[PDB]
């Protein structure tokens, strides 16, 4: 997260870190057994880390639980990033309390202009590289479809929305991928792609979770 703020420990209790020997992506806990992340975060051997603030220090509220299975969206296209969503099942249920909690799926799609909360352990620099230890947060509005399309001509599908700041300075970045965009208390987006971080006229692009609720519910009912 570039241009954001320190969230505060366990103030984003649905935020997970995906670890394969190192942090590589975020995710969102949607019930005691399931995480939603980006399909471009897929890999084998995932350990889900819940209850994290500093990802480099064991502070006392963590739960580390291995994934038993991952399910990439059946129509994910890694070229276009259309349908950039994945479900990850935990080998054992998480214990839910104030420091670890699920986030609700949306009922309706979020509105242009709505401020949302984006979070992650990704790079904090637009130019160059610096990774934080503690979870970072960013308040960012959803942009109009027309401004999103103008920023990325020919690339925005109905399964994507833009959020952030056309002037630059404030955005998600590498290592935030797969993490949450929460608007009005519901999971509306997944950190998906863009062109760099915090560059002018290149806002972040987010998977539009409201399009996927049916697939999520059906999948978790059978796996
Ligand atoms: N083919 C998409 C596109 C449209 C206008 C400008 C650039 C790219
Ligand atoms: N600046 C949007 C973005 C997020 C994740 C990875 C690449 C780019
Ligand atoms: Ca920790």
């Amino acid at each position: 997260i570039v241009g954001g703020y320190t969230c505060g420990a366990n103030t984003v209790p649905y935020q997970v870190s995906l670890n394969s020997g190192y942090h590589f992506c975020g995710g969102s806990l949607i019930n005691s057994q399931w995480v939603v992340s980006a399909a471009h975060c897929y890999k084998s051997g995932i350990q889900v880390r819940l209850g994290e603030d500093n990802i480099n220090v064991v502070e006392g509220n963590e739960q580390f639980i291995s994934a038993s299975k991952s399910i990439v969206h059946p129509s994910y296209n890694s070229n276009t990033l259309n349908n950039d969503i994945m479900l990850i099942k935990l080998k054992s249920a998480a214990s839910l309390n104030s420091r670890v909690a699920s986030i609700s799926l949306p009922t309706s799609c979020a509105s242009a202009g709505t401020q949302c909360l984006i979070s992650g352990w990704g790079n904090t620099k637009s130019s160059g590289t610096s990774y934080p230890d503690v979870l970072k947060c960013l308040k960012a509005p959803i942009l109009s479809d027309s401004s999103c399309k103008s920023a990325y001509p020919g690339q925005i599908t109905s399964n994507m929305f833009c959020a952030g700041y056309l002037e630059g300075g404030k955005d998600s970045c590498q290592g935030d991928s797969g993490g949450p965009v929460v608007c009005s208390g519901k999971l509306q987006g997944i950190v998906s792609w863009g062109s760099g971080c915090a560059q002018k006229n290149k806002p972040g692009v987010y998977t539009k979770v409201c399009n996927y609720v049916s697939w999520i519910k059906q999948t978790i009912a059978s796996n």
